[PDB]
């Protein structure tokens, strides 16, 4: 069938693993175990097409960031994740997009900007700010909560739909 290689990137603690695990395994990981590099696979039907999703869950911690470049190289589409209660994670999105552009040697790589932890009330990144960033990149902005599952499928499926416009 059709395989889509998705890669989840972004600062430490923003919820990359929680997001991926919610999508693939349908539960919320409450604890924080920093990731090195993990992969998940799942068959799903997206807009009538049977899809194999290969999802790479990457390290956001510099200390665990080892050979992230080598893992990112294979990706066909990237979720760039920040947390809406972590202004620095938003400010650092550019670093991740730059790394993507380097590893893919392209300025045209499918991506979605994701503002996670939208269930939390200590918001310091307003939707409009993130929309403006996404607009400058020519990509969608979607808010998610790995905790409530809000927007989780939408984020990943939207990325698949971006890969398809490639
Ligand atoms: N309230 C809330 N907490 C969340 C959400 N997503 C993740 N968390 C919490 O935030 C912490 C970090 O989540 P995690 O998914 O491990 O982050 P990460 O981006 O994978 N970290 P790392 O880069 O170190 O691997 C965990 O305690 C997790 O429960 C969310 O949408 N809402
Ligand atoms: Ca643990
Ligand atoms: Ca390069
Ligand atoms: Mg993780
Ligand atoms: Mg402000």
């Amino acid at each position: 069938m059709t395989e889509y290689k998705l890669v989840v990137v972004g600062a430490g603690g923003v919820g990359k693993s929680a997001l991926t695990i919610q999508l693939i395994q349908n539960h919320f990981v409450d604890e924080y175990d920093p990731t090195i590099e993990d992969s998940y696979r799942k068959q799903v039907v997206i807009d009538g097409e049977t899809c194999l999703l290969d999802i790479l869950d990457t390290a956001g911690q510099e200390e665990y960031s080892a050979m992230r470049d080598q893992y990112m190289r294979t990706g066909e589409g990237f979720l760039c994740v920040f947390a809406i209660n972590n202004t620095k994670s938003f400010e650092d999105i550019h670093q991740y997009r730059e790394q993507i552009k380097r590893v893919k040697d392209s300025d045209d790589v499918p991506m979605v900007l994701v503002g996670n932890k939208c269930d939390l009330a200590a918001r310091t990144v307003e939707s409009r700010q993130a929309q403006d960033l996404a607009r400058s990149y020519g990509i969608p902005y979607i808010e998610t909560s790995a905790k409530t599952r809000q927007g989780v499928e939408d984020a990943f499926y939207t990325l698949v739909r971006e890969i398809r416009q490639h």
